[PDB]
């Protein structure tokens, strides 16, 4: 029986991996294929953390813009909201500030925020410095991990820690 039931969003630039983070966590699978979310799809997970059992709702949204608008409506209810780049695509780290800028127009003010570089298996194509992000992140006072959908590296951790932190805030 189910303690917290909690909504989280991922965000961030078309093609850094949110529905292939979303795959691994939810149905523990993975395509190198690409096909872009068409506005925003759904996928449930339940986790145990802290013998706690926390329901997680959690809203996969499209990154092209045509689409953001809509994914805007869905903001508001999050609890938490990760927003995701591609350590191989300098311009999708530096969309962070305006993903995070969708955030403070739209989300919750009390909202937890995460940072995710994913496709941290490509080591030899990585361009976004981890140090530089985990500065940046810390500057803001946002948690930090790098990810890989590919191989599962850090998948589960980034979603159970985004739920520590919403937890322990209520
Ligand atoms: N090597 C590697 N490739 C990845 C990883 N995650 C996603 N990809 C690849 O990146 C591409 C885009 O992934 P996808 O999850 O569709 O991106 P998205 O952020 O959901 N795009 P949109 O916002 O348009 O729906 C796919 O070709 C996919 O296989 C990763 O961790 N490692
Ligand atoms: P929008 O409100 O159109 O939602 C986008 C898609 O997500 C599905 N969905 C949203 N919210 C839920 C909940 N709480 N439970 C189950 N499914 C949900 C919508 O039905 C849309 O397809
Ligand atoms: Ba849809
Ligand atoms: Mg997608």
């Amino acid at each position: 029986e189910y303690d917290y039931l909690f909504k989280l969003l991922l965000i961030g630039d078309s093609g850094v991996g949110k529905s292939c983070l979303l795959l691994r966590f939810a149905d523990d699978t993975y395509t190198e294929s690409y096909i872009s979310t068409i506005g925003v799809d759904f996928k449930i997970r339940t986790i145990e953390l802290d013998g706690k059992t926390i329901k997680l709702q959690i809203w996969d949204t499209a990154g092209q813009e045509r689409f953001r608008t809509i994914t805007s409506s869905y903001y508001r209810g999050a609890h938490g909201i990760i927003v995701v780049y591609d350590v191989t695509d300098q311009e999708s780290y530096a969309n962070v500030k305006q993903w995070l800028q969708e955030i403070d127009r739209y989300a919750s003010e009390n909202v937890n925020k995460l940072l995710v570089g994913n496709k941290s298996d490509l080591t030899t194509k990585k361009v976004v410095d981890n140090t530089t992000a985990k500065e940046f992140a810390d500057s803001l006072g946002i948690p930090f991990l790098e990810t890989s959908a590919k191989n599962a590296t850090n998948v589960e951790q980034a979603f159970m820690t985004m739920a520590a932190e919403i937890k322990k805030r209520m």
